[PDB]
């Protein structure tokens, strides 16, 4: 099951602490991508928990074929996941978080009537700038995932200070 693969929510601390203090000691990259489900509760309502769930499978399936070992995939939510990159440039992440939109959208799901089932992903990157406190980071990465939701959904946005 890819399901119990991922971390729970109360592991960011002690995770995010440690992988910090080590960009910081070393000068290496390092990024978050943070995302939800489009839509999710609309489609858990309409075809289902076993739906829902199912499209879960997927999705978590798409972040671990395209982040390393040495990454982490936390899950919180129904559908909010949060992906810390380590080492990873501002080229790469966005590469990556491109890589896992584009493949959720590119996963049709067929109904029980045998229709198609509307996939896609918001995702929020963020780049880490030095800044001690890892809830900083979150927050501006959330802030993008917040706007590229407000935009249409279906996209990756990365944080700048204009808003």
């Amino acid at each position: 099951d890819v399901l119990t693969k991922l971390l729970n929510r109360r592991f960011l601390p002690t995770i995010f602490k440690r992988e910090i203090a080590h960009a910081n000691r070393t000068g290496t990259p390092l990024s978050v991508l943070i995302i939800d489900v489009d839509k999710f509760k609309e489609i858990n309502d309409t075809w289902g928990h076993n739906t829902g769930d199912e499209i879960l499978r997927k999705v978590s399936q798409a972040f671990y074929d395209n982040v390393r070992s040495s990454d982490y995939v936390f899950r919180y939510g129904g559908d909010e996941f949060i992906i810390v990159l380590t080492e990873a440039s501002e080229n790469e992440t966005l590469r990556t978080a491109e890589r896992i939109r584009s493949r959720v959208e590119k996963t049709k799901l067929k109904a029980a009537n045998g229709e198609d089932i509307a996939l896609s992903l918001s995702i929020g990157a963020a780049m880490f700038n030095g800044h001690p406190d890892y809830e900083r980071l979150i927050q501006i990465a959330d802030e993008a995932l917040y706007i590229a939701k407000r935009r249409g959904r279906n996209r990756v946005e990365l944080w700048k200070a204009s808003l």
